[PDB]
């Protein structure tokens, strides 16, 4: 509405306070000594976390230059969480350091534009450094370390990770749930498995639970819901000519379908029970061919050239045997060809690589998984609800991270991977000396990182840089154990992939609000 | 909306506070001379309780600061509560006593991190502790002392919480209810029974206020509610041939069926009255077949290949006769044998160990016990409302504590056990010395449930825990008495459950609350 | 209501107040060393920006005098914009010189009505010099050149344009959107193409993720959908006699028609399937002749002397090949005669010329340059979200400033054209001193622009302009390597259209904004 | 109390080196390393000994600067009470 306006220094001046409360914040968590932050609301209960990105949503400034400053620096910590899932609070450090010494430059009287010219080009030289640092990450030794690390140094959180992610392989999916024991717990779910139970209550085989089992069953499925539709006697018949159960897929099954069904079932002329579809028309319909393709069964297009009658036994899928309770069916093995298996999985490639990245991978995966591969879910032990938040979330950051360092590999953590590549990047040089100095001061922020980690341990961060700086490789200090040594040998790993998206997010924010004359903002 | 954020010590100390306005509230309830908490309501008279979740629940600071440091307290009062239904208050003290020596070792220059991981290793080394300790409690003798000394050393309620545990069973439900007179009273209810009235007043079968004792009835369930469809008669004209009289449970009954009904029952050709179903779908039809089973009858189910014609006299339950009223109906006995009991509850276990356990269980177990078992309704005595609550509150803490007793045994009361157990575990270390002090803290704090106890007594709570820790295994200091012996003698028992439950909830969210370095809050 | 008037000197003053408030925050933003202003916004993530449109339309004024001169002002910055869509930042530039210029002469006892005059008369003759020292840019480097400079002189963003403007052609379109990538990509699109993808996803030719390709292809345009109007099995059948493909153009296409349509295209009846129109009635029906005479087709109207049935294959038009997926339809070559597709083109003339310019002509133009020319997309990369709107918007102003350059050709850049412009007008005098005051004053506003750059780089623009003013035709200085020389060789070129409507649009609000002797408007 | 006493005796070369716009930590991180005399020259920003150099305290003032101060802190700690003029 109205305008506040100011010029130059004044507003760069402004605009760096509110960027270092908002990084200050952030800082606090940062490190296997890293504390805790406690963000207010007024909903439920207080929340605690170690999180970076999470403090970074939650800031807002009174002053309104202030709060300008730090909402584009909440950005990078938001960016850095939605690439990897990780090192959100180690990026924020980088643009705290970029900010604060090319401002300084700034004042110095050079043109900030050509400084983000030289941080930019400087950042991309530090890229190229972080991938030949970069090593593979395939070993479940290595995997379980970078878990560790991720989850503020708990060693027990890598290696359950690492059991999961080899169990259920490369293409498997891996959620965390709420525990109900103060105890870690893997859960493993081999098969093809849906969230929809059986509409027939009634029709229950073994088990109480309202378990179904059926044996060497013929799987159905179809795209209309059965009302009185029970007309689909000869393909019933079919099934109750072999003696053997009948698994139902479809939008739903009425009440005459489940009477009838209930007494040819407790009679014994069919063991035959229903399930629902996984749910939305999209959804169900897409699903519907993999399942029928596993089980070597025929789907039934009932828009297209099918009809409920129309429709031969061999058309019907076949599995060892099904589990049905009230919310969930699972079915054990059908049996199909892995052509079949293969080529369903080989179709599901295009819409993998996919633009829309969020929502549609997420759940299309899951079906790939569930397909031919496995799902697992990890429990998480916790007294409190408090606490259970904080170690769950830890746990999943960890989760993130064996993630990015399989994909893109690791580098040695404690800060020490931009720090070393820092003195390697000493000759880069450009078109003129404020680009120069964009570039050092780059280079400088690198450092910081690395020295945050020491300051939370409560110890002097100027010592350990320098002993660091004079070391070689992958030689620095270990926070935890307070001791120098070989970081990789130590177990302290950085997925690769969140220490490049750290210094790339942080720097290009940095960047441009370094460049920052005017500020624009309203007035109280 | 702009943020108030506090840095290390000056967040610690504003949390401390509040968590010591929340504690001192609690503190003054605990113990057999504990004293009243009164809550202030605008609904009507203000509550006094003795209770200390009660009181935890109401607190809520001025100071957003001191009030998320006593929110977070609020908790473990909250969960232990949730957990055994007492305890409350002692929890608690132990958040007090860890807390603060916590943020002292804090101050000192120690990773918070490493004071957690003490503190956590000393409660699981204290729980198992605990269950050593636990002696079991399969006696009424012991289960009256639980409940006396939970109810603030009240003799009648304990013993008369042993009479209902002793007469219902291991899964029979207890309740308790405001009494209409002055005198505490206990009423349990036999055999299969249930809240639903007779749809048809007209038809009492001998005594005053509706009731209807039907003599070697034949029950009927069904799916249906009846209008029209009166047509039903042939199963009807059977039980006329018998001489019998006819219990009928369905959704609904309405006039034309329950007029032709009123006369032929009036003139004694049949006694027939029709009582609805237990209440909701799936929970009236879930209770429907155990009504028929237990009584040898079968169920009418529309759902199933049955109709309402269809259907023998034989298929109708019996029972030796049934009581009705305007709001209940039950039956003394069915004709049903054990195996089909045991395999109706055998069936429930599924029902029993569920996700959903608030209120499922609740209403399940009353299936469960009024399957097989007993139910337990328990009134309290007092002229006045205000009384009443107050007397009725204890009295519930006492039924839970005496069901966490049975379930997992009693340790010695007055603060004795935790005391004693940190004796045990003063020779526990961790991996290093920020570890052994967390470690040491919390076995310090152990000792502060002991001696608030003798502190509320008015006397000096030190000098005792120095007499008390110089003695044997049960030995301590009877509050109510006031003088040393054997605890467990003396008739103070604490079940083991809210004990365990006490230290694990407290230190939980203790431990997280050390480790705060950075609080985040509304500017007032 | 109520109304606020000041007279004279302190009218012009408050009015020249909100002027520079508005044109600093505008100047900062000027030149290669120019620098970033933040705007705060309460919507999503605040923005940074070099655009000094940008800045000016957010700037509104606590001071209602102060405001109404911003107001003024902010019309010049905005109407450039508008007409070029760069240039927006000198604009307000030459606005301020000209109007503190042009106050300072109403303070010298000048009539403004006559200073206006004298104003309004220079920049008549200005225009015609730039008019006459404009050169056309026909060259790919030239073309780099000005992109390149509007985007802040950054080479890739002139490179990428350039390419991209000589392989579209003159009528072609090109658009920018944000990239999936780091890297800025460019995308061109040959032939006829639109936005709406396929109703029947069964419909797979060859390739997977929807893409359909039809080979040799008869092409259907109606003005109706079928839903049960199924008929058109004559016109089907002569599609299927001659064995080729058919692509279906209509308001919509139903199941029914659809379901035998799958049928038909899997055994090898037909190949055929249909895609939705372009939206509206008016955009669909005036594109649809297009597409028909394109393909050498008809388009049914059903409005008119067709029908549904009424039509035969001859009448449908043909192409080489179609793509289609599930956003999209793409005919890779119609055949027809070029007598047609010039005629559809020439008709366009009255369509291209018209009062409406927006909403009218980018989407008639989009229709011109897929019926002969080409189209091109331009993807934008960068790290962070805030880096890519920064980036993307520089682009947009060099893809405008390379649109402006082709048409009416390039000027020196820094500001030389209108300084230099100046001393060819200094023998222009009007009808009196007072409107001669008022040209002088314009030609002294010329030379601002130049300055202002120089400013913002950290050095002394009265140096630079007096070194200029001393050289010859092109010679001036370049901000971004700090040395004089010819702008054109240098590479730092300004479209003439720029460079002129912002002179035109500054000085035509100017001329009345000195104009005023008192100001009306609401109490504070 | 120990420990505040020992790195209370830190400050005058933290402060020494501050003062100079050297950082402090480093410096004083190298002293401890060596041995004796040895240490940093704030005016030549060299390290070696300290007295051979030309920066030399008398034992006598240093004592007394020490002892002084801890007595005093000591009093301070101590004191429980104060009372003044009114303002
Ligand atoms: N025990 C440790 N010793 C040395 N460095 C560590 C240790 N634990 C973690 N780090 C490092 O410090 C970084 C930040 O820790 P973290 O809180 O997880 O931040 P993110 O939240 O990962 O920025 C890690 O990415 C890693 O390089
Ligand atoms: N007469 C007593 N003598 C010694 N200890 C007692 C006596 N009565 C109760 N206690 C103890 O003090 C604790 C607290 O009493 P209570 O008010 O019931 O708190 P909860 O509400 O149980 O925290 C008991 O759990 C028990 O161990
Ligand atoms: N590197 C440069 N050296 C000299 N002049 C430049 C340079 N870059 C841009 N200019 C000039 O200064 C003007 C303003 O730059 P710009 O920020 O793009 O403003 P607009 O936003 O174009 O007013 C240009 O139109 C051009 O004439
Ligand atoms: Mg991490
Ligand atoms: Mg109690
Ligand atoms: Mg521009």
């Amino acid at each position: 509405a109205a305008k506040d306006v100011k010029f130059g220094n004044d507003a760069r001046v402004k605009m760096l306070r509110g960027v270092n409360v908002l990084a200050d914040a952030v800082k606090v968590t940062l490190g296997p000594k890293g504390r805790n932050v406690v963000l207010d609301k007024s909903f439920g209960a207080p929340t605690i976390t170690k999180d970076g990105v999470s403090v970074a949503r939650e800031i807002e400034l009174e002053d309104k230059f202030e709060n300008m400053g730090a909402q584009m620096v909440k950005e990078v910590a938001s960016k850095a969480n939605d690439a990897a899932g990780d090192g959100t609070t180690t990026a924020t450090v980088l643009a705290q350091a970029i900010i604060t010494e090319g401002l300084k430059a700034v004042a110095a009287g050079m043109n900030p534009m050509d400084l983000k010219r030289g941080i930019d080009k400087a950042v991309t030289a530090a890229v190229e450094e972080l991938k030949a640092l970069s090593v593979p990450c395939s070993d479940s030794k290595a995997i379980a370390q970078v878990g560790t690390i991720s989850a503020n140094s708990d060693e027990t959180v890598g290696k359950l990770i690492a059991e999961a992610m080899d169990k259920v392989g490369k293409e498997g999916v891996i959620t965390v749930e709420d525990g109900t024991g103060l105890q870690d717990e893997l859960d493993v779910v081999e098969g093809m498995q849906f969230d929809r139970g059986y509409l027939s209550p009634y029709f229950i085989n073994k088990p109480e639970t309202g378990a179904v089992e059926l044996e060497s069953p013929f799987i159905l499925l179809a795209d209309k819901k059965i009302s009185n539709i029970r007309e689909m006697l000869p393909v019933l018949e079919a099934v109750a000519k072999a003696g053997k159960p009948l698994l139902i897929i479809a939008e739903d099954v009425e009440g005459e379908a489940l009477a009838t069904l209930v007494v040819n079932t407790m009679r014994g002329i069919v063991k035959v029970a229903a399930v629902k579809a996984p749910g939305f028309g999209d959804r169900r319909k897409a699903m519907l061919q993999d399942i029928a393709t596993l089980t070597g069964g025929t789907v039934i297009s009932e828009e297209i050239g099918m009809e409920l009658e129309k429709a031969t036994l061999e058309d019907l899928g076949q599995a060892k045997r099904v589990v049905i309770n009230k919310d969930t069916t699972t079915i054990i093995d059908g049996v199909g060809e892995e052509a079949a298996i293969q080529g369903r999985v080989a179709q599901i490639r295009q819409q993998i690589e996919e633009a829309t990245s969020d929502y549609d991978r997420e759940k299309l995966q899951e079906r790939v998984a569930k397909l031919a591969g496995g799902v697992a879910v990890i429990k998480v032990g916790a007294a409190t609800e408090v606490e259970m938040k904080e170690k769950k979330a830890r746990v999943e950051d960890a989760l993130h991270a064996t993630r990015a360092a399989v994909e893109e590999g690791v580098v040695a953590g404690g800060g020490v991977a931009l720090i070393r590549v820092a003195s390697k990047l000493a000759d880069l040089r450009g078109q003129n000396e404020d680009q120069n100095v964009g570039i050092k001061v780059a280079l400088r922020a690198m450092e910081a990182p690395l020295r945050q980690i020491v300051l939370n341990c409560g110890e002097e961060p100027s010592v350990v840089a320098n002993t660091v700086k004079g070391g070689d490789g992958n030689y620095g200090y270990n926070a935890a154990t307070e001791e120098y040594g070989n970081m990789i040998d130590m177990g302290i790993l950085d997925p690769t992939k969140v220490t490049r998206s750290a210094l790339q997010y942080a720097a290009s924010v940095a960047g441009l609000m370094i460049t920052t004359e005017c500020m624009v903002t309203d007035l109280p």
